[PDB]
């Protein structure tokens, strides 16, 4: 009986304002979801998307007119066809091509929706095991070796069970010798954005020593019969992100084994059920996978962190704590860490009841809503 | 230098209702770019993205904050760089937007604004300068499936009466074989061609190939975008080339397509494709890899009707395009003079210095919902 969607845009202070090509993000934009049933029960979701469409298509203003006008009309129009099943609601948005992140808002909606009106954690609905998670650490690259030894000096002080250093030609080797050099123990993964070619695989070998849980994204996107080539020369895991868009790129990935490890972003794969299928995929390859971040406000990092709690997410999540990213966040209680780099996984059956309704009132730039038997 | 651009939304009347997914509409919605520079010289281009993300991820909403909010803004700033400073390159255009992912319809518009735009300046035909040499086109007509096959090979009768030099005829598992048995029967040297819209799955490949006995020019978009194994496994299969439309989107993607042989020969659609830029690039490669190119369509107005035009004049070309005459989709367009036959079933390629001087600013601002104007070197605009 969902009788209400609700959308509200909201823009966040970041506590460290991010550097771009020309200048500065200093505000997360987001889009939160919110359904109330007849009843009053509620579920709640946060698109992902991120202002400027730099790190994939969909940004803020075109995933709320895509909302508006696309999504919740045909969603709406599915509700008034027959208790209402979460796995299914995909199926009312059958006909629509991309727009992942718009689909994962109203698709996890639903299930926090559901958790709240069963009264039941949301994460056991969706088989997650695991009762904390490990959280990593990003570092970015150094001219100064003894500038990069003390960021992961920070870290490991900090906390963080995982480090992942940003690497790139000529600015690899030396950086993870002195860091493995430092700390024999520490799990460290490394990041290279794209910047390596085919004929890089012997320096790419050569890191094989040093015992990384990954490399992502060695190559540029869509090289896959080279990605394919160089994963077979390599021991290191390849970890794909940003070339992994759905589980039709996932398959491709398996039957090529041009990678053995993925980071999974729910929002961008199109939701909860979404992200159980292309596990199932990755399970069937012997993939494994974590769940990386976009500076979610705490109603998608609940879900973030509901999703790293799933089976096959064995390596930590890039998900820290709300005080990461923001001095003021959306939920009564912020995110914190429950062990030094570890967070507990959100066991509330929604996230309805955690929402700070003042501070989302204060951030709110905009709301629009529909009453979806109308 | 540049000085103004202009959306224009526009809301067109069709002479009946198109065809949705699992519906029908009266009215096509389309986006015009304008661009003025301080001499009153302008360019024209159409955004091709339809209303609904039915047929790729882009819609009219999302590419019309997409071109307010986000790629006018790039643009007008690369205006002002000390590069663009004496002249305005169209090939480099693609650069101010070189941060952006996707968007790619959104981005077209831009990018062949800005062509159109040098063209007008340079008073040179627009075809010319992309090395189009074609000097005309054949076009092809698209007939729907009903389950009355009399009802099909009237519509092909009709077709032909009409000179239209192909035709291709929607298919679905159930009515595909004796829908093309009969066309080509009646029909022994006429090319025809199927478009299967995703309709069918791998179990349906012996299906499939039954169809290679008649002799398709190509079997269009025959599996979902679901699998690119699954469709190279098919092409391999098939004596028949498949034909992929949406499931290339980039130069990448092609080259993709081509290392798996998923495919065999590509409609090219330059707005899909990110532009007129982005559409050579894709031919070079598809040339390379032995694949035919041709150019469909998007029930484009007047001037992105045009521009494609303009794309099907290049050397590869070597189809029918899906691109005819103005007046079978609207009773009134947005130029002085329709789109038309030169002869039965062929189109002169346009040979305009640019596409503005033939818009019919009356029907523009008749069909306009909405009109956004900035100012390229301060950024105010407004409604």
């Amino acid at each position: 009986s969902l009788q209400t969607c609700v959308l509200h845009r909201l823009s966040l202070p970041l506590k460290f304002p991010m550097r771009t090509a020309h200048g500065h993000i200093r505000e997360k934009q987001a889009i939160l979801v919110q359904l109330v049933d007849a009843d009053g029960i509620e579920g709640w979701s946060e698109c992902v998307a991120l202002a400027e469409p730099t790190y994939t298509e969909e940004c803020t203003d075109t995933a709320w007119v895509m909302l508006v006008h696309h999504l919740v009309p045909r969603f709406a129009r599915w509700l008034r066809a027959a208790d209402v099943d979460p796995r299914t609601v995909c199926e009312a948005l059958r006909d629509v091509r991309g727009n992942r992140m718009s689909v994962a808002a109203i698709e996890m909606a639903v299930w926090d929706w559901y958790a709240a009106r069963t009264g039941q954690p949301l994460v056991g609905l969706l088989g997650g095991g695991r009762d904390r998670v490990e959280v990593s650490a990003t570092l970015g690259m150094s001219e100064s070796l003894d500038v990069l030894i003390q960021s992961v000096d920070a870290a490991v002080e900090q906390g963080f069970r995982r480090v992942k250093l940003k690497i790139a030609p000529g600015r690899d080797r030396a950086a993870i010798k002195a860091v493995r050099l430092r700390y024999p123990d520490l799990a460290i993964a490394a990041d290279a954005n794209g910047s390596y070619r085919p004929e890089d695989a012997p320096v790419l070998r050569q890191l094989d020593a040093y015992d990384l849980q990954f490399i992502e994204q060695p190559l540029p996107e869509d090289d896959w019969f080279d990605l394919a080539k160089l994963q077979a020369s390599l021991r290191t895991p390849v970890c794909l992100d940003e070339s992994v868009r759905s589980v039709r790129e996932l398959k491709l990935t398996a039957r090529l084994g041009a990678a053995r490890v993925l980071n999974v972003k729910p929002g961008r794969l199109g939701g909860f059920g979404a992200t159980l299928r292309a596990l199932d995929v990755a399970g069937e390859a012997g993939m494994a996978a974590w769940v990386g971040g976009m500076y979610e406000t705490g109603v998608g990092r609940v879900h973030g962190l509901i999703a790293a709690a799933l089976p096959l997410m064995r390596y930590a999540t890039d998900l820290g704590p709300s005080d990461r990213y923001f001095e003021q966040d959306v939920l009564k209680e912020p995110i914190a860490f429950v062990e030094p780099g570890v967070i507990q996984v959100p066991q509330c059956a929604g996230v309805a009841d955690w929402v700070d309704r003042d501070a989302v009132r204060r951030f709110s730039t905009a709301t629009w809503s529909v009453d979806l038997r109308t």
